[PDB]
């Protein structure tokens, strides 16, 4: 089983885990049309996934250059290690879903708005998650079953998202992407802690696991911005989720690169998802 | 709303709320047969008692020499402080429970034997409890909305509770007692200990809250079990049952005697029943 950590360490996935695994998880292709237009997505379903049961989703950006089908290419390979990590036990079977910031009048940071109206009615009326119906108050009643996270420009993308979307979203990976507020880190912090406020939520109700390599640029930007939020009444600070909401990985020596974000993903997931699981775990 | 501290202060009860208040629970005197004869409780129901509503409960023992009556006597008055913090919002309603270990065979050690078979199968069937039955797999069913507390040889009776009844029951109150095990406070801490094993439970599903005065003789054997349990991983010291599950309360100056100790009941029962409660509570 899963045990929580007061301060995971960045552990890369072993080698194997880059070669496909037997027990492949499907990944299915899907076009719909929204708000920026007629755009795609990649769903991953467990291996195993049975439609008569619930699952947890998590949504997950691509970088700048980047698109839907790049998390689930040989560029990066990110199934192989999630089938793996699935299959051993160190990951609970969930969703991912790999969508894109491109098209119509899409940034990376007006997403958020495609992704409420759009992306989840889209995947949720679909595919089996904690959603009951894909109304405003059937999305926001399953939120703590809802996670989104993003590398880069799609780092970025989870800000946004954090700061328009709580009511839809608990938990948070930005990877190695800034949030651009005021022009000081207080002012990006203090931005965070009003979305926060004018939520209701409460501190078990939102958690943020940020990540990035010492050696990324992001790390420059990223690190005041950790620093500013951990001074919030908002956040506790520490990996373990049964007791805090707000961690930040940093890998020594890790570049701005999929090679490593990889990495940080199958390290922080597993964190993912436990608060009020509907399962009977010890963790 | 009530809110978690993490290392809350003795704070008596004010004046007033030794003195009646308009809005009484009811107070039911109960007399049930088991394993040490025909016996006595008292049941203190809410005011508002629904029983169609699910109530948590509370079993509390008295001292040395007193009874199942003492402590909605004249000689304590816990039922006025009870009622006064509800009625003010600042104890969530609850059904609290005095039975006795005097009578048969019955000590204030091996009561624990007639609390499981007898007492709780008496009341639980009769007030409205979160048990949907009692069969031992009702009970250990809703035992997180069960707690156990009691004072100077009721102390000891709520430790042996604790040790033979982790099944059954997930909050206690040790007031002024000592627990005998061994002869050093490891002994007894590591007794302690191989019960929580033996239940398979985790940290998140047990919560103890125990009590004395500075200048209560008890402190003297407390305090080293006490320490001697810090030690042990089984137990997160801290008040705030959100984060860890183990206090110890030091009123200063504070003697043996309930003009005190009802008090201490008053500080730490408001902490009680929170954790995967089926309200939506914010604390």
């Amino acid at each position: 089983s899963f045990k929580y950590e007061s301060a995971v360490q960045y552990r890369p996935a072993p080698d194997s885990y880059l070669n496909p695994c037997p027990q492949a998880g499907r990944i299915v292709k899907e076009t719909y049309t929204g708000i920026n237009g007629t755009k795609s997505l990649n769903v991953y379903l467990p291996y195993g996934y049975d439609p008569n049961k619930k699952y947890n989703i998590f949504y997950l950006m691509h970088g700048g250059g980047e698109n839907e089908n790049t998390i689930f290419s040989n560029d990066v390979k990110l199934q192989n290690i999630l089938d793996h990590a699935i299959m051993n036990g160190e990951l609970e079977p969930l969703i991912v879903v790999t969508p894109t910031f491109n098209g119509g009048n899409c940034t990376a940071q007006n997403f958020y708005q495609e992704f409420r109206q759009n992306v989840i009615p889209f995947v949720e009326s679909k595919y089996s998650t904690y959603a009951e119906s894909t109304t405003p108050q059937g999305i926001a009643a399953s939120r703590m079953h809802r996670g989104f996270g993003g590398f880069s420009m799609g780092g970025l993308t989870t800000w946004y998202v954090m700061v328009n979307c709580l009511d839809y979203v608990a938990y948070f990976m930005p990877l190695s992407g800034d949030y651009w507020y005021g022009n000081s880190p207080q002012d990006k912090a203090n931005s965070i802690a009003e979305a926060i406020n004018r939520s209701g939520l409460s501190k078990r109700e939102y958690f943020v696991f940020a990540a990035t390599g010492s050696e990324d640029i992001a790390y420059a930007n990223m690190n005041p911005q950790i620093e500013a939020m951990k001074a919030l009444p908002h956040f506790d600070y520490t990996s373990d989720f049964s007791k805090g909401n707000f961690y930040f990985l940093v890998a020594p020596g890790a570049t701005h690169w999929w090679g490593y974000v990889r990495h940080y993903i199958y390290d922080a997931l597993p964190y993912f998802f436990h608060e009020l699981e509907h399962h009977h775990h010890h963790h």
